[PDB]
């Protein structure tokens, strides 16, 4: 069972586009340490990218004695892996709160000013290249995309986030799998059920139980990319240039890693009613 | 001896134009803790205002168990008030790093970005606005001035400086005294002195013998008003037009707070020693 813990860390660290590699590196069979290490650093990772907007927490994954994996912030244990993914997700639910946008309404410094998003860029250069530390609120970017920026210490981020629903996404997969259905039939049986179950019901109805409980219990349906974070330091953190980089480099990256799970996704959908 | 350690406070706050009333209240039968409360607002004020560049430290004043008071930086006592005021000049001393032309070299909120001292108020009207805390160099002013201004939390520091060493001080205001002369050959004599005595000692050429010494324990000998540090708070100190409001009003009272230094000064050296 041990190996299963391993393969569900890493397929939950999929989700945020992390190559956790937590099975083949306990494969080597390491010591605890560097397993309990990179455990945080994929766990902090895959919270950047998730845009559950938990950047005021201090998020870290460690190995129990009883051979389960335990999640905590801020040196509170929040749950276990055993528990349920979806146990996860309600775990983590009410430490958010995303506003109509989806959207982290917490500040990642805590208390303090925030400038608005909509700042011009002369004045968002000037706030990097001199003032000491600083937060804007969330700002509209091309693509219908939303950014914002912040600096802890010597450490830049730049967060860009396209906000999706683990729902919202399987349905964006879901139509991705209407559209490569070639037997007219079934196309038109599953369109007929939209009307009333919405893609989503009609596809996953055309499904057999069995895959109904697997999705279930996958990661997928409760969590997905929503948004990319990409960390300057030292002197590039105080670098107009460097920062708008940074931010095309973060918009690339959730373009490509959206791109990427919403292949993953349709690819999983198929195979519930390949067997079906 | 009680009551004179209350009145030599008192001089040397009237040095920074802070009227302590110190004595007053004591004497009206107030607490410890009162006590304590005033003495440590007026010296901190005092220190805002004597230039000496040390607002990076708290400074504290106490009642101690002899009966004497108690100077304290940073929870170290530097020395007591009977000690003498050229005893707590010298202390504070190794504290100092006034550079070429006697301005602070410290910085105000530690380590950490500082604003260059010819930064565009295009960019400072931004850093107001929108930065969290920020500090900036030494800018000049008219009239041989300087100023700058940081944030810390909620509160805006605006400090406007004047390099003026206590000797320097007294230089002017002998040479206002001499200037006032009537009968033009003193006049003539005692510039002639100055040459080579210094202006202060060629004034106080003409005095009884104590003269010297007895300017000496005044607390003028040590201390002159070089600074002055005006406040805001709340939404205030977030606003362009309340910075240069405050900036105006900061020097106007540099100014007068000055004048009245040097006319002071004047006249008592023109009376001065009547040590009864």
């Amino acid at each position: 069972q041990t190996d299963g813990i391993y393969a569900a860390f890493d397929t939950l660290m999929s989700t945020a586009g992390v190559d956790s590699q937590i099975a083949a590196l306990a494969a080597s069979e390491a010591d605890a340490g560097t397993l309990d290490a990179a455990l945080t650093q994929s766990l902090q990772e895959a919270q950047g990218r998730w845009g559950l907007g938990l950047h005021h927490l201090r998020h870290e994954a460690r190995l129990t004695d009883d051979g389960d994996i335990e999640i905590l912030t801020d040196g509170r244990p929040s749950a276990r892996v055993s528990e349920g993914f979806g146990a996860l997700a309600q775990a983590y639910a009410p430490m958010q709160a995303l506003d109509e946008r989806g959207l982290s309404q917490w500040a990642a410094l805590g208390e303090g000013y925030r400038a608005p998003g909509d700042l011009p860029l002369a004045q968002l250069k000037v706030l990097i290249e001199h003032a000491r530390d600083f937060e804007t609120d969330w700002s509209a970017g091309r693509g219908e995309t939303f950014q914002r920026v912040w600096r802890k210490g010597d450490t830049l981020f730049v967060e860009v986030a396209r906000p999706a629903s683990a729902e919202a996404a399987l349905s964006k997969a879901a139509w991705k799998v209407i559209a490569s259905i070639k037997d007219r039939a079934f196309q038109r049986e599953l369109m007929r059920r939209s009307e009333k179950d919405g893609m989503l019901g009609a596809l996953l109805g055309a499904r057999h139980a069995g895959a109904k409980a697997n999705l279930a219990q996958l990661p997928e349906a409760h969590f997905t990319v929503q948004a990319f974070v990409q960390t300057l330091s030292g002197a590039a953190a105080r670098n107009a240039e460097e920062y708008r980089a940074a931010l095309k480099t973060a918009a690339a990256a959730l373009e490509e890693y959206q791109g990427v799970t919403t292949r993953q996704l349709s690819e999983v959908l198929r195979h519930g009613l390949r067997e079906s």
